[PDB]
């Protein structure tokens, strides 16, 4: 019926999903790559009358959707977001769908990384597989979160389960961020952070679960981070741009007493040839793994995919 | 006052914990090397008074004892265990005291190999550092525990953390093993099995969490790993002597799509080439880390030197 | 006497070969870098009078031949094709001499191609290099071709080569294409395919051989593809434009249990992140090898060569 | 009805063969390690009764066999080689049954390996995905292999099929090794070198096809490498033992546009922290793929386990 592309499915997994059976009858192409040339994108994408979107992992511009005649349908995985703008597809003729957001396999992957971090857990299996029982390379032992402050910026819906995770871990919550959050935060019986200075100064583990926008931008200064404690554990699984540029790489590689687990970055796909975190054995580093899961996708694409169905049918 | 021995320190991280403050002004040697060999051992050991031991990770024989005339304490962090007769070493003469454990460690880190492994965390870092991003070589999407059925075996100091860790990540709690602990299950408003198949049938991540003895030796056996979900998750942070031998090798091996966790092993250190189970992409395995941790190490080597130096004022 | 361009040396091997030494006496400048944009490369030509074209490497459009005044000749290795308009260039003033070329090293590239596919090759090396035994991404066993029927579309100087391989190799011989094709698959004692119907069904391993032009541009579509075997191998040596636009990407990455190997591109250079065919590993990727030999090459610019010194002596 | 063990499966593909429903019915276990340690060997391998193995991978030595109790069956794929002594297994209460062979697999991989080889085939892949368009990492031009000299020592089944793979490929065929060899070479068209040392100057492509006794141990030796043209190929296929130790990478090493392609090394798995081939960039290993395909391997376990079946009654 129509003539579809699925794009950056990086692992090539969506075909295996049984929410892919959806869209019997199309003529589907599923790509894989990261395409960074817009003029090269667009050339790709022209025999296209449909776009099934993951997340944010492609930006829709006003050049791409100008150079698109033949596209009628963007199906968007969860819901628009920062990297879409509906009143503007519709001017070009382009139809939005999308779907809903879920904080399920994000909050749980966040949980992942704090305690693989905590534990030195990725050091200690590699060095098993290579002989070694029971090193990590020089990192000396690993942690409990029990008895530790878990400080938290924002406290939305993935913010408020990682608060959740941390209390029954037995850790002191801290929250900073505006009044109206930290006066959420008292409700649920945690803390508020007295400022800036104190949040980061007292937070053992400090994680991000803020949205990226003008007033947050940037928000998190080198300052910041060299105010926290020296054996602290940094967490951004929001948004690397919230973080002041390069100031996560300066002040890691300074202190190798210190670590930090992020899912982010300022540019992704990141690699070792154009990410220099990847190359401080204290950032444990995890490729966008948030929503990435079996769960949230076949919701993602159920959604998504019965969209263009519906399309089809109008 | 005492020469004192310390085995098995693999890291060389005693030395620096706050504990070690309690054995001021005596002679101890900190072993950082994992010797099996009994003549070694032997001849390691000849010229000393105290033996503190680490767990379970070196055995203490009649071998052993018989050739140590000059040992006259062992001071055991944590408890008592397989490891050690302590009948037989007071036998040759040899005090032993024990310390207490601390569950809230070994809780964390098995939640931590549950988390990990559901979402095939190792692979996907190591293929990121590789130049590949978001592969895992070929193992495919990860999956939430959200509403999925966290089967435990024995609801203990470990298991009973377990299942708050699991309620708060909206898993529905399955409890098998003794009365006690289903009672306790029901009693905590999780759910008890009925028999031990149920268990089995139901369970989307089975955690064993029991003591090894007589009793539990192989009492998980083949049988029971095959009766399993094709997609679950089999986590061991217990003893690998409470599984049938080489069942879960052999089952993991044959079925690519289910998945084990696993913390500890017939022999340890375990060793690639040698330990089957590090060849298996399906398993993930850590070295045997649960109690291997600062705050469980400031507790276990607190109460053991504590214990030394008690010893240490007689008579 | 003259100022000579040659264009498009990547690895910068024409300067080492024995036809070279025919250049003698002559300012001769050899570049190896990719240049498309016409702007560079107008700049960069300016002050020539002959450029030397290895291959389609770079297309001559009228803009090239408006903007560079002083070229009288453009001495092409090889025949021409659809990278030059001949009526054009000399509508500019400018001579264009064609050369020989041997069919010999891209028919045996093809092979190449066709084994390392078949036996994963690469993987199973780069992966050795990387230290693991045996070991290709989990793509499995390689197949023999043994037994296996080799499709040939286009019976000419190249897939004729082809099948006297196949047949030593112990392959049935197929054959599609035009009637004179057929023809010579009967007189050599091949099967000639009813139509390409049934040629795309049968085929085990499938390799074009036909020249690129209007008849022929997209004569293989996506249904074409998709009524292969799906444990088959798809093979290019010739220009991907015979194959209908995205197709190959397309059914590639729906069906990991089919295989590609291809030498052309839509756009050459490929490049990752912009090729789509570069980022499946059941596709092998070559970078236009065919022609890229020693011997081809001194055969290439020994008549190139030859036409240059034939122009400056006419004059 | 009796434990099996198969040993060495790397890949873990014998469980996806066909084949293998010939054991429904058994209990069966898979290892997909290398084991070198014997005393972890011997412990792993006690509750056995049956070991199937795969070629050559795994030794079957006297201290093996004596602490093996419960081992009842050796089920070979192929035929018996230098890794198993029968009269030794029997001396010790153990059936030794051997399977058939092919010879298809390990001719093509030789011939594939031989073609990428000449082209710099692998190197050129990697380059491009590198993002790096027709480079090799400096290794130049490819060669044709038409009119250039084939050299052949060992003309048996793979040998054969090499040759004729030559042949058809324009190459003129020149065989070295016994009387015998030769008588046959020039009986079926082809040419016989008259000494060593003829064979060694003359071969542009010079690839080994011999088994491994004590005649044929250290055959090659480091000068007869260098002999050969400063342009050419050296082949091993067969048993790098063939090679006087540690000669092949000598040669490579000192002289740079001399090319080689292995599939077989001393100690195998041979890895970059112990096989110093692996470092040399006119090298190309490939890991002994010679007799790992479908075909063959369906071929192997075919014959292995219908003898455990025929022998279990």
């Amino acid at each position: 019926m129509m003539k579809i592309a699925i794009l950056d499915d990086y692992q090539n997994v969506v075909r295996g999903l049984n929410a892919f059976q959806c869209l019997q009858g199309h003529d589907v192409t599923v790509f894989n790559d990261s395409v960074s040339d817009e003029t090269v994108l667009i050339e790709r994408l022209k025999p296209f009358e449909a776009l099934v979107l993951i997340r944010e992992r492609t930006p829709i511009t006003e050049n791409l959707l100008a150079h698109l005649p033949n596209l009628k349908l963007i199906s968007q995985t969860g819901k628009v977001s920062n990297h879409i703008d509906v009143p503007l597809c519709e001017r070009y003729g382009v139809t939005v769908l999308e779907g809903i957001g879920s904080p399920v396999a994000p909050a749980e992957l966040c949980w992942s990384l704090i305690l693989a971090a905590s534990r030195h857990l990725p050091s200690y299996i590699e060095q098993l597989h290579a002989g070694h029982w029971q090193q990590n390379g020089g990192l000396g032992l690993g942690r409990t979160l029990s008895g530790r402050t878990l400080g938290i910026w924002g406290l939305g819906k993935i913010g408020q389960r990682i608060a959740q995770f941390g209390h029954v871990f037995g850790m002191p919550i801290l929250v900073w961020g505006s009044e109206a959050s930290r006066q959420k935060a008292l409700e649920l019986g945690y803390q508020a952070a007295a400022d800036k200075a104190e949040f980061f100064a007292k937070a053992d583990v400090l994680s991000l679960h803020l949205r990226l926008n003008d007033a947050t931008r940037g928000i998190v200064t080198k300052q910041d981070l060299l105010a926290m404690k020296p054996d602290s554990l940094f967490v951004n699984t929001s948004r690397a741009e919230l973080v002041e540029s390069g100031a996560l790489y300066s002040v890691m590689q300074a202190n190798p007493m210190r670590q930090a687990a992020v899912d982010v970055y300022e540019n992704e796909p990141a690699l070792p040839n154009n990410e220099p975190l990847l190359s401080l054995p204290n950032v444990l580093c995890a490729p966008h793994l948030g929503y990435v899961e079996k769960n949230s996708y076949e919701i993602y694409f159920q959604a998504a995919f019965e969209n263009v169905v519906k399309f089809a049918h109008s």
